[PDB]
């Protein structure tokens, strides 16, 4: 169980407040917190103290009051990284806080790297890929579906519906695992027909879950929405009027941006109703929507405070591109709760399984259930029906290899970085 | 030791971090906090707990797993407000710490007042009205030295000092309060002849505090400068370039503003050099000078980037106005070095003790100790020659309450009130 470095961090927000937390640890942290932290009444040593019990006294830079503060003793595995750690709350000003995390870091602590605290957890094995990913969504959640999401994640909801595929993933793989040396006339009394039926119960788990990715994308990084439209359409007034930049609408939030359109949830076309004078641009409009199928294509006129009379321009407007067309004046404000009651349609029209099914997002754990059904699927259909015995016990250990990565049973520690700096100094 | 209502709040800066801390304090809160909850690996109640320990497990909106927590319980007289406390350090997530602050809230917690905390600490005498007012003063501190100050008085070094001026205050008060029915022929062999020399050693002990309030004022809200001429002299020029506002140079603070001109350590007389055509407004400056005295005063002449010759000038400037003159381009920022150079000669030159003298930092506390040392006075030189032996009790008994006002011995429940809505909730 291999302690690391000592390490320091402000563990809580920069600002002032009534109270701060530093946290340390790391090997020797609590002989370290005794050079610096003197008990206020009796002097019963931090080293010397039971894990889960809180100390008050005093730090000090050698005669030198630093705060009066409330060390919390860890030990053993029974902390959050899973090692040996004191954590001083002190009082919350940005000077006394900050002289604190330099007390730490002069004698003996090093400053921690981001995220560095979860990622000692998950090493230690306290806590799973999931559950890491799962702390750093709910510290940064805007959202309370967000919210929820990570907290279904942190206790470990998927981990649990996971580790119930790596379940036939040992049983059906080692069952043909031991092929290595006791080949010569091996068999459990017609036993592929119900291989064939563990793979198929087995890789349509799979796609339930590959399916909750459309749904839990916008949950945890929201609906992304594109504003085109050529200079001088209104782009800047609407953009600043809703509010690179995001805002929230019935539950739900909406990435505003420019340019990668490929991946792009709704694409508001912006065109300035009445006051275009090249208005066959709308030509433009309409391969855009030809572009991205897989968007929703929805045309927003702007300028409606001038020219009452565009229902017939509004109406020429969709007629020429077979799009949505909205009445939109991003200057006064006129029509928005209804621009905004049409973006709110994207989520409302989609799918979701029975509620019980655990969503599942990030990127990452996606491309993986896909590698992981294709490698399966590798097995059920090319493999299953006249091919070899040695390079199918292949694509299963593929498939429990792909199923594995995402909670951390293969580290890549580049997969874990790309996470990790991904977190602040102090988690 | 009557408990108050049971108040909550957040008690960690606003924003995004590893962790939070919720706290609640008073009656029959850790029966509160057991509502919601729930002990991870076995049920050990938080009621049944002893002080100064921690728990980890989750908190419960009814089956809503909130989040993942560790309870810190607090008991009896032996926590910061001196009554029953439990204190959540959750995922340090906006969403999720107003999740927490909201559950404690419904169930059976109010939101806590501004600095009620430490009003309670101070109510419940575990603290008195100086380290209430450090514990402020120190988690506001934007200098080492107002933040070494803040320490020395949660030390309560000041109230040390203080509580031996009671002293005598009881020992020379009660010896002339037992003249109630006792009096016919009461002596303690040539007793006045001591009691002068009591009074005498007693007045000059708080005029060595009364002086240091001149330093202490500084180190405590900083140098207090005015920024004075007339309109187009350059006054927001040099304001933005130098950082209602304030900044620091040399360890020290100086507090930028326009208006109440008593009460200024530094003025800075901003005139446009070489610019003015009107230039007998330096008439303006020598009765600026001459309304505040007490003030230093500093001739900047602006505008020195254009007309290279301003050398005889300045001196003019000078000469007729009896200041000093210092050459500024305030959109350049040329001089900006020599003028903040004589900003920091303020603090320089003044008198400071013997550091081991404590600093009397806030208007209240002076203000007092004058008080207290005109009372004082009242029985040294007003009465204390051929007046009567009823009302010189009287002037005794006076500076033993304007003393003890200062530590809260005599409460106010207004005078608290102006410091703890200087307090942020949480606090
Ligand atoms: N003071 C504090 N420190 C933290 O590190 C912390 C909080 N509070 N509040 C939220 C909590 C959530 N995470 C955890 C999770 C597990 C442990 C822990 O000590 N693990 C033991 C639990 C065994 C037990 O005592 O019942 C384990 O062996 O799993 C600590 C914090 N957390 C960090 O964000
Ligand atoms: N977790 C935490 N809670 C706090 O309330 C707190 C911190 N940390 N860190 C700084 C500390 C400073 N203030 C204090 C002061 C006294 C006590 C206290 O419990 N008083 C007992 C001490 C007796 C003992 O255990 O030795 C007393 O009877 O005076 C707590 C906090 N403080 C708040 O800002
Ligand atoms: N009358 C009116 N003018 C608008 C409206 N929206 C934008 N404008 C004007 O159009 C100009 C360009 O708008 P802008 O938002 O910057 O479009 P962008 O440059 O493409 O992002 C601005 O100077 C606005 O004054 C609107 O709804 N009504
Ligand atoms: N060349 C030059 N112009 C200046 C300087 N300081 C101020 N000004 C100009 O004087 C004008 C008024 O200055 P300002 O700081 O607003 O003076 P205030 O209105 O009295 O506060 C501004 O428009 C500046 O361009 C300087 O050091 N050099």
């Amino acid at each position: 169980p291999v302690p690391g470095h000592p390490i320091a961090a402000i563990a809580t927000p920069v600002g002032v407040g009534a109270l701060a937390i530093v946290r340390i640890s790391g090997a020797g942290v609590l002989d370290l917190a005794d050079r610096v932290f003197r008990k206020v009444h009796g002097s019963g040593k931090l080293a010397e103290a039971a894990g889960y019990t809180a100390h008050f006294g005093r730090l000090y830079d050698g005669e030198e009051m630093v705060d009066e503060v409330i060390a919390l003793v860890f030990r053993a595995p029974r902390s959050f990284t899973a090692e040996q750690m004191v954590e001083f709350t002190c009082h919350g000003g940005p000077v006394v806080v900050g002289r604190v995390l330099r007390l730490m870091l002069d004698n003996g602590c090093r400053l921690a790297e981001p995220g560095e605290f979860t990622r000692r957890a998950f090493l230690n094995g306290r806590i799973d890929l999931l559950q890491a990913e799962a702390i750093g969504e709910m510290i940064h959640a805007r959202t309370e579906s967000a919210y929820r999401t990570a907290v279904s994640q942190m206790k470990g909801d998927l981990s649990v519906r996971l580790g119930g595929l790596r379940e036939q993933l040992i049983r059906s793989c080692a069952l043909i695992e031991l092929e290595l040396d006791f080949s010569e006339e091996d068999v459990e009394f017609q036993s592929r027909d119900e291989l064939t039926m563990q793979i198929e119960t087995l890789r349509s788990e799979v796609n339930r879950l590959i399916d909750s990715y459309q749904h839990g994308r916008i949950v945890s990084e929201g609906v992304s929405t594109v504003i085109a439209g050529k200079p001088n359409a209104g782009k800047s007034t609407l953009l600043n009027t809703l509010l690179e930049e995001c805002f929230i609408h019935d539950k739900t939030m909406f990435r505003l941006t420019d340019m990668k359109m490929a991946e792009a949830d709704l694409i508001l076309y912006l065109l300035d109703l009445g006051t275009e004078r090249l208005d066959d641009e709308l030509t433009e409009i309409r391969e855009l929507k030809a572009a991205h199928p897989a968007a929703k294509f929805l045309t927003v006129a702007n300028k409606l405070d001038r020219a009452a009379n565009a229902d017939a321009l509004i109406r020429a407007i969709a007629d020429g591109t077979g799009t949505e067309v909205i009445g939109i004046s991003a200057l006064n404000g006129d029509g928005i709760d209804t621009l905004k009651q049409h973006m709110g349609d994207l989520v409302k029209n989609l799918d979701k399984l029975h509620e019980a099914s655990v969503l599942v997002t990030s990127l990452r754990h996606y491309e993986a259930l896909r590698n992981a059904s294709d490698a399966l699927q590798n097995a059920l259909e090319l493999i299953a029906h006249e091919s070899e015995t040695e390079l199918i016990a292949f694509e299963l250990r593929a498939a429990l290899d792909y199923v594995g990565q995402i909670t951390g049973k293969v580290v890549n520690e580049e997969v874990l970085n790309t996470i990790f700096d991904k977190f602040c100094i102090g988690k």
